[PDB]
C-alpha cells in the first residue's frame, strides 16, 4: 500500500535550486519541489503543479531520474517518490507559503540541513545516474535500513 509523490530538482550546470520547507512534514530542511500526486493528474503533471505552486516556476521538460520508496515506522502508507530533473526553467523562483527558494553551488550543498537519505542518493543525481532507493526511517532523523542501486530504466 503506497502513496504517489513527486520530487523535482532544478539542476543547472553549476548550481541546484532547493527550497527551505516552511511548514508541514520536514519543515526546517532544504528540499526539492514536490508533494502528493492528486486524483486527475499524471505523475508528471503533479510534478509541474508542485513546482509552480511552490516556486512560481514552469519548465519545458522534466526528466525521470529516480524512484525512492520511504517507510516511516508506525505509518501504514509507504511513500513512492518519483524524482525528476530539469534544466529548462521559465521564470524566476519566488517564495511561497510552503517553500523559500535558494540556489546552491554543487560543492556547497547544505547536507547537514537536509534529509539524511540525501547524502546517499543526491550524489547519483549530480553524477547523472538513474537510481532506485529504499529508506526505512524511525522518525525524521534515523535511517534504520536502506537499499540503493543504479538502474537502466527508472
Ligand atoms: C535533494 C533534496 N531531497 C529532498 O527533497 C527530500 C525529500 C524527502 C522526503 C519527503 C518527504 C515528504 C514529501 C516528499 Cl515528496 C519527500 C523524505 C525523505 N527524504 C527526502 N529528501
Amino acid at each position: 500500500a503506497s502513496r504517489l509523490y513527486t520530487l523535482v530538482l532544478v539542476l543547472q550546470p553549476q548550481r541546484v535550486l532547493l527550497g527551505m520547507k516552511k511548514r508541514g512534514f520536514g519543515a526546517g530542511r532544504w528540499n526539492g519541489f514536490g508533494g502528493k500526486v492528486q486524483e486527475g493528474e499524471t505523475i508528471e503533471d503533479g510534478a509541474r503543479r508542485e513546482l509552480q505552486e511552490e516556486s512560481g516556476l514552469t519548465v519545458d521538460a522534466l526528466h525521470k531520474v529516480g524512484q525512492i520508496v520511504f517507510e516511516f515506522v508506525g505509518e501504514p502508507e509507504l511513500m513512492d517518490v518519483h524524482v525528476f530533473c530539469t534544466d529548462s526553467i521559465q521564470g524566476t523562483p519566488v517564495e511561497s507559503d510552503e517553500m523559500r527558494p535558494c540556489w546552491f553551488q554543487l560543492d556547497q550543498i547544505p547536507f547537514k540541513d537536509m534529509w539524511p537519505d540525501d547524502s546517499y542518493w543526491f550524489p547519483l543525481l549530480l553524477q547523472k545516474k538513474k537510481f532506485h532507493g529504499y529508506f526505512k526511517f524511525q522518525g525524521q532523523d534515523t535511517i534504520l535500513d536502506y537499499t540503493l542501486r543504479e538502474v537502466d530504466t527508472v
